[PDB]
């Protein structure tokens, strides 16, 4: 009665945040971040993993639209801590503003407003069709505007109090250029925070750079300002800038775009195996089977001393594209799909291995 | 239309197994297992993490009933690979066989047959109210019998084809002793297996010992046979049996039951920091904040050489009880709750630290 209960999905996510967005409790560790005044750096940061995940969900959704429509050119990220607002703007193709014939609602409502809703069910980050709704549910306020020329209409609706309230949809006729814009005020009470502080903002800032880094052919703007990153190699520069090798010489980097789904720089490590890596624009900070795949080859080749001893002098950077990825966790820092399932190959030329001989 | 879709919860779990039970793909690593002929040993094992999780769900549910009713004395685990059947029997209090007034179904149906159903919503392993249903959904066949004297009835129902079919409930009047018995034939096609092989059976076998180890005041029988484990210390013996120290002498173990929720043995390690540990009878093989809590103290004390250097000569075994645990993953190998949230303290006497001086 009171003992034996059944929860709604909504009620349940609220009852079991952990289970959906990750820990809603503080976690302190060394992380790569973009601080305002220093830029890219590795330091002890303290933040709530579940806060990072509602943001990264929305930012990855923009990234995915580029794989959906390659005519997409730009993403604007804006973070206003004092007002507690975050907004993510992309162009290319919007979301059809049309009544969905089966579910009898406008498609943007359906996919931002109801659970288990995705265009990716039947090489995005998106797959499970929670994500947007999770952000919505962990926001005091959550606004969707989208406009799709092909369907001749623009859409705008606002949800409130963790997706429990909602304005009706504002629907107008539209012939402009497509955009989707997601604006949310996360619910800081659920993460036990006053404000978005230096630590979460520097992490969030790092994801916009990551996206410049990860997402081919898309300008990224942070707070109205273009990010000077064009190419994976220039993103990697952010990290290797004023790194020293053993002889007080700055690090050589080796680049090879192996094909459109594998993009790889390599260099020396002087504090053991490290890795920066992305699958479908998602920062796999713990790593994955995609990292293992690649490293294998390299260790494999280099040797021509056990493998593991060489892993300790490598710093690998991978931007890759994988069909239907899986992960250890809800914050996805490690990616668990098998190589025989990735849907593409990484084959690195001799040139790369030979260039690679010639740093430490 | 075809593009923008909404899945049922059922459809979705089937569509996204990974997301619920973990990888449904082979994973190979060194693991602790009970092989038939050697007993407890650490070796490269290959198995499907999602197979282990439907089993461990049911076996943990029995363990939890002991915290629900301490008059529970016994759990029978039976694994029949040739027939593809597994059955888990416990006594103590059954499940009320009564129509649930709100949901208008017998309670056992509701809690084994519908999702987001739990008696733990408002110090079990159970919390999220998926688990049983997940097992049901990854079984070609799944049978529940329960009997609760207080409600004057016994219950029996069978589900089939991943919880898509079901006999009506067999309901009879009952005045005997309470039992709950869960019998399932996992769906091997979803894990891409022919049979349950040596590797999954030795893992499953190890969990029954773990339960003898973890679960105070409950006999455990594997395949009709009592397990000679009474006490945490005797379980620990399984691992330290014919271990050597540095001078070819078998390992000393130090025991302290700090209180009813912390139970701790310690010894030497000669292949670096290791840990065997349980929260609410769940094998946290990766570890957790509960492991960190304890180790802290010990390192802390011992020193009276950096902390980390001592971690490399410890082998810690923890059986603990935690209020409302969280985990990195769906297979729960690491547990993520903060110490200030555990709901109890571990304070170890001087005797323990002083005894602990006197091995390596
Ligand atoms: N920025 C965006 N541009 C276009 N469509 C989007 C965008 N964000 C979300 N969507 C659509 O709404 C759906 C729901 O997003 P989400 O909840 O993340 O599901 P998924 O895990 O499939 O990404 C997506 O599958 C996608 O079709
Ligand atoms: N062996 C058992 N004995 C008694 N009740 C059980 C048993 N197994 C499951 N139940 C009940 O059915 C519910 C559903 O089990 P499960 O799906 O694991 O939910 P939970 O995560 O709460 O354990 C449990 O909350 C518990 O109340
Ligand atoms: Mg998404
Ligand atoms: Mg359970």
């Amino acid at each position: 009665e009171r003992v034996y209960q059944k929860k709604t999905q909504l009620e349940h996510i609220l009852l079991r945040p952990d289970t959906y967005i990750g820990s809603v409790e503080p976690l302190t560790q060394f992380m790569w971040v973009y601080d305002e005044d220093v830029g890219m750096n590795c330091r002890e940061v303290t933040f709530v993993p579940g806060l990072y995940k509602i943001f990264d969900e929305i930012l990855v959704n923009a990234a995915d639209n580029k794989q959906r429509d390659k005519n997409m050119t730009c993403i604007k990220v804006s973070i206003d801590p004092e007002s507690n607002i975050i907004s993510i703007w992309n162009n290319g193709k919007g979301i059809p503003v049309v009544e969905h014939k089966v579910e009898k609602v406008y498609v943007p409502a359906l996919i931002f407003g109801q659970l288990l809703t995705s265009s990716n069910y039947d090489v995005t980050g998106g797959r499970n069709g929670y994500g947007a709704k999770l952000c919505n549910i962990f926001s005091t306020k959550f606004t969707v505007e989208t406009a799709c020329k092909e369907y001749k209409h623009s859409f705008k609706q606002t949800w409130m109090n963790n997706m429990m309230k909602t304005s009706e949809a504002k629907i107008k006729h539209f012939d402009g250029e497509d955009y989707t814009c997601i604006t949310f005020q996360p619910d800081l009470s659920k993460f036990k925070m006053e404000k978005l502080d230096k630590d979460i903002v520097a992490l969030m800032t790092r994801r916009a750079y990551d996206l410049a880094g990860s997402c081919r052919g898309v300008k990224v703007m942070f707070n109205g300002k273009k990010l000077p990153v064009n190419g994976f190699r220039s993103y990697v520069d952010l990290y290797v800038k004023d790194k020293l090798d053993e002889t007080g010489v700055a690090l050589k980097v080796i680049h090879e775009l192996a094909n459109e789904r594998w993009d790889v720089c390599l260099t020396l490590s002087e504090k053991g195996f490290q890795q920066i890596s992305f699958v479908n624009s998602i920062a796999t900070t713990k790593g994955g089977r995609h990292v293992d795949y690649v490293v294998d080859q390299v260790v494999g080749k280099l040797i021509e001393v056990k493998p593991f001893q060489v892993k300790n002098h490598i710093w690998v950077f991978i931007n890759c594209l994988i069909e239907n990825p899986t992960f250890d966790s809800q914050t996805k820092e490690n990616m668990t799909l098998q190589p025989k399932s990735f849907g593409s190959k990484c084959q690195l030329s001799e040139k790369f291995f030979k260039a690679a001989s010639n740093c430490g």
